[PDB]
């Protein structure tokens, strides 16, 4: 099974480490792990085309879109809509999602690309909406990486 | 991908910028860029195998060898400053395939290529 590794830092309290696990090429991607220093509330969390962090999560350039769709929620999309985490009232969100959209290999592959938690909900393009789901700036970033 | 960038940090003063292009398929693979806050001299310059960076650069696994091994991208060399520019071609590691190095981990050690500890380190990121 292929597995990776993110690491989440930005510009304030917000950090996280997300797991992700792909049993089979074709199968869904198993993701999981907790981010701290969130306001209580959803938040937006997608990957972005390109693992460049020289600015901080500025660098990370456009959403993750090869088959250059409308942004969507992850059932409806861009390969790198995510949807929503929740944070709880101690600023604490749990991340636990399944998704056959993104992969570990092919060309949905993921690895070496930046993932983002946003300021704010993720309109999953049903509010800008059609484009960044109106999830206002990017707390948060890390480049996926290859794990054990 | 045919390029690629890796930004290096640590819990100390070492940072850094590395790029790497590939333009052609199984070609040979630029790197270049420049690592400030090091000590005068040669330090070790390795890709690990995992771009796990949980615990700093003590997560980043062995160096990249799947089976000179694959990561081993010899020395960079810091001035009086501190500083080490990098101008490498290397036709080993690749950004595609058995050798690809995206998604695993750039190091920069505080001795030459025994190495000792590793003083700064990032996950290398998909640039173009």
């Amino acid at each position: 099974a292929t597995k990776a590794v993110c690491v989440l830092k930005g510009d304030g309290p917000v950090q996280g480490i997300i797991n992700f696990e792909q049993k089979e090429s074709n199968g869904p991607v198993k993701v999981w792990g907790s981010i701290k220093g969130l306001t209580e509330g959803l938040h937006g969390f997608r990957v972005q085309e390109f693992g460049d962090n020289t600015a901080g999560c500025t660098s990370a350039g456009p959403h993750f879109n090869p088959l250059s769709r409308k942004h969507g929620g992850p059932k409806d999309r861009h390969v790198g809509d995510l949807g929503n985490v929740t944070a709880d009232k101690d600023g604490v969100a749990d991340v636990s999602i399944e998704d056959s959209v993104i992969s570990l290999s092919g060309d949905h592959c993921i690895i070496g690309r930046t993932l983002v938690v946003h300021e704010k909900a993720d309109d999953l393009g049903k509010g800008e909406s059609t484009k960044t789901g109106n999830a206002g700036s990017r707390l948060a970033c890390g480049v996926i990486g290859i794990a054990q």
